[PDB]
């Protein structure tokens, strides 16, 4: 019937993906960087060199969080301005951390409260080259553990932090497909990288939770992506079980370690000895290690079952993933991003598949938006109507509102993606997820759409006080 | 996107509540004419002696039915019209078997497909007398199984056929609260007329699909009514095993031993003795006895666990049905009905939830509807604007479409109760389920609402052509 006045709601971005400014106070290299300048890699070969130039428009971007209603936001820091090599004996760049300080400072001074994210994908260059970066089981953790605490320490008026952004992204995009950044192409790597990201996460959480969370009574956990499945054939009893284990092998996966303490069955039974082992000192890092559930969500698909075993590069549990039912019933209409199609009971059927296997934890949903078909090619009059995003919106948080009010699923907050038009990755900017229109070609000005002033008004009638 | 065409929509009644004439052409008395006469037991002193008339109107409610674009009817045949006395040596009445033999003949010139109901809770009162009616284990089931085949061999053309309506409401309203007919009081006695009317649904079952199911096509099965639940706090796990197990002693009641071939455990635990076991003949009379799975639903609740052991006197399973969970969050709005809040969620909740303890049957919805608060008190005017009931439906109907077309919910029909305001049983008349106005005080007369205008182009919506 009503939100507890403690959910909270803001926007969400990504630091490579707003900031720009790649060189300026000593910002050393991401993985990005690197990715970017190969040719093909970006579909409208372009890089994040300016975005949003968000890092010296900090004022901007903040009075116009205020003018929506956000009270909270979620952004994240490059790990490459903080330390520009990166390793944990490498000199820290002092400018990148005062930078962030005074943000979270003009943050808190105009009442909005940070939710910060310590890695959003962009690796330091350094790290890469000078150990494997992800693919170290070594090294990596022990880096990443000292460029958490660095941020701990420095921004104590911090209560809400996040580790790893979707961490699926990094390994099976990044060295499964090659879609992402480093760019590799294995059948067995990706599943050390996600083994290795998961370790990084547990040795974070321990420093956070023994030393800086007691200070102010703050959290911390890890995001995870992932849309919800139904059977292709409903009828089919290969099609539930396909639909069950679609959704293991993209968020049990992490998941399940952190709250059961091992790999889903199913991916083991498959993968065999390609999915590392936790070592007793690595499973007692990452077991029990989310303060929170961060969730990431955009989208539901028809899960058909495959009668051939997998193959080597299988990556998503030896499945189909459609669009249509056997009956050719449609999850949703196209938006500019061919994976996503809007389906506002996947947002909820997730949040409860969440509840029920990890025992209702406290969620926050960390991302959810769309992006909207030649929104890239439609005048600026058209793009500031985007009723398909307020409709994307007002669907899925009611849906939210439902799991929350009526199944009790401990959903504690919401973020929109994204705050503003951004660099939506190998997608280049012609995907637009913003409810801000960013007019690259003069000077990344700001328009909010008709999405953005939609949200508060919304809000306040699902939340009390 | 659209449900196939094959999908069957219209209205259902109950004989009893809408027939009137109680002793024209030769029907003896059933228990609820018995019943009727008890001071106290109806709301308002009533009883179904005239009702709707609608023994006396066939033509007119076809038409009325032909008018609000339902290609289908659910109705009851009363048995005390059939055979008087109910036994299987009793005379016959044919005059009965006539009238409704004629009206099947109408409806199916009329382009509506019958969908009969054998037993909706008019026991005829001389069975009550003879051998204590349903109490009775070897005697009930030989005259139901009777009473059935002469219906089969009088109907033909009928290829939906329905036994009982909603067993549990014979049982424990009729034996545990007295609140329905017979009006007994027993710790015992509705646990053995549950069964009773299992074994008396088996046989049936098995006469039909053996003599008189394969010559056109049909099918057969049970009733049952389910509001589904919610935990009370859903981060006390006592609380979503509490929502389950009120879920089991509720419908899987009965759809347990129909499906899986016993009671639930759970069942099995609080009840011990006065929980019946099923004989090898019986077994074989109820295992595997549906053809389809008809379902009533109408609400939700949350429930709360209980810290005492059960009381001899529990029905519900030791839980607590309530309105609110422990945060304060409402189920929704009251209706005349204190046990009925909407909760479109829920139906679609129940629907997924049968279908994956159920192995995905083929579902019928046989009742859904709602009634309205101070609905009886309102001008005549007011009564035909009736928003809270054409919302109800919109959001059900579109919430069953979801479960249908995303969840696959084998679901092939749906029938919404009421086709007119009736005999709402122990509340009389005051409370209104219907559709459709009826004038009681001035002959009965019909006033459609906006109600009844509502679903013919919903379901053009929903329906393929």
């Amino acid at each position: 019937m009503m939100l507890p006045k403690d959910f909270q709601w803001g926007f969400a971005t990504a630091a490579y993906q707003i900031e720009g400014a790649i060189d300026k106070d000593g910002r050393g290299p991401s993985i990005w960087d690197t990715f970017c300048a190969i040719p093909g890699k970006i579909a409208d070969g372009t890089s994040g060199v300016t975005a949003c130039d968000s890092y010296n428009r900090t004022a901007e971007d903040i009075a116009l969080l205020k003018s929506l209603g956000a009270k909270s936001y979620r952004f994240s820091i490059s790990w490459s301005r903080i330390i520009p090599k990166g390793g944990r004996d490498d000199p820290v760049n002092q400018l990148g951390i005062d930078h962030y300080a005074q943000f979270v400072d003009d943050l808190l001074e105009a009442g909005i409260t940070p939710f910060i994210t310590l890695f959003h994908w962009d690796l330091p260059e350094e790290l890469h080259q000078r150990y494997g970066g992800l693919l170290n089981r070594t090294e990596f953790p022990l880096d990443f553990e000292n460029y958490a605490r660095v941020m701990f320490k420095a921004l104590p008026k911090v209560r809400n932090w996040i580790t790893f952004n979707e961490p699926l992204c990094s390994a099976i995009p990044g060295y499964g497909s090659g879609t992402f950044a480093p760019g590799r192409q294995s059948t067995t790597e990706p599943w050390i990288v996600g083994h290795n990201l998961l370790v990084a996460h547990g040795r974070a959480v321990k420093v956070y939770r023994d030393e800086f969370k007691d200070l102010n009574d703050g959290q911390i956990g890890i995001v995870l992506n992932g849309d919800f499945t139904y059977p292709w054939d409903s009828s089919d009893p290969l099609d539930r079980e396909a639909a069950e284990r679609r959704l293991e092998f993209f968020t049990a996966w992490y998941a399940d370690p952190i709250y059961l303490g091992d790999y889903p069955a199913s991916m083991r039974k498959q993968l065999g000895d390609r999915l590392p082992e936790f070592t007793p000192e690595e499973k007692a890092f990452v077991l029990g290690s989310n303060d929170f559930y961060g969730m990431n969500h955009y989208t539901s698909n028809y899960i058909r079952h495959r009668t051939s075993p997998a193959t080597a590069d299988d990556t998503v549990g030896n499945v189909d993933v459609l669009f249509y039912n056997k009956e050719g019933q449609c999850i949703g209409p196209e938006t500019e991003s061919s994976w996503l199609r809007p389906c506002p009971a996947g947002f909820r059927d997730f949040l409860v598949w969440i509840s029920k296997r990890y025992n209702y934890p406290k969620i926050y949903v960390t991302e959810n938006g769309t992006s909207l078909k030649g929104e890239n090619d439609l005048p600026k009059e058209k793009i500031l109507e985007d009723d398909f995003r307020v409709n994307y919106y007002n669907e899925y948080i009611r849906a939210m509102f439902t799991a929350a009010t009526l199944d009790g699923v401990n959903v504690k907050g919401y973020f929109a993606w994204s705050l503003m038009d951004n660099f939506e990755w190998a997608d280049g900017y012609v995907t637009r997820f913003g409810v801000t229109y960013v007019d690259y070609e003069n000077g990344q000005q700001r328009f909010p759409k008709k999405s953005a002033k939609s949200l508060k008004p919304l809000f306040d009638e699902l939340i009390a006080k």
